[PDB]
């Protein structure tokens, strides 16, 4: 699914991102517009060979089991492939986890060299939420 700006603004709201660990909600809207242009079934190889899945590109090293990443985690307790579904309560629930791993945001690469410092606020203009 291609979710729209708004869209995903308000189903990431209601999931309870808004302010989790701190970030508003422009700041994880912000995160998966440069992870996955808001497409749930994006993927993105890694050089160690891990995979990134889904609305905000969770890695298959610590969060997810593929079945193919060598002396990988699965901390959400979850196949990677539930990553790309239309639902995107897995990968919220999900990111919940990771953004409480010590680092906050920086945990997504694309969110600290692209998002963050930045106007995040601007990524919710015009929604209704
Ligand atoms: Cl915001
Ligand atoms: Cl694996
Ligand atoms: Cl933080
Ligand atoms: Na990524
Ligand atoms: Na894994």
């Amino acid at each position: 699914k291609v979710f729209g700006r708004c869209e995903l603004a308000a189903a990431m709201k209601r999931h309870g991102l808004d302010n989790y660990r701190g970030y508003s909600l422009g700041n994880w809207v912000c995160a998966a517009k440069f992870e996955s242009n808001f497409n749930t079934q994006a993927t993105n190889r890694n050089t160690d060979g891990s995979t990134d899945y889904g609305i905000l590109q969770i890695n298959s090293r610590w969060w997810c089991n593929d079945g193919r990443t060598p002396g990988s985690r699965n901390l959400c307790n979850i196949p990677c492939s539930a990553l790309l579904s239309s639902d995107i309560t897995a990968s919220v629930n999900c990111a919940k986890k990771i953004v409480s791993d010590g680092n906050g945001m920086n945990a997504w690469v694309a969110w600290r060299n692209r998002c963050k410092g930045t106007d995040v606020q601007a990524w919710i203009r015009g929604c209704r939420l």
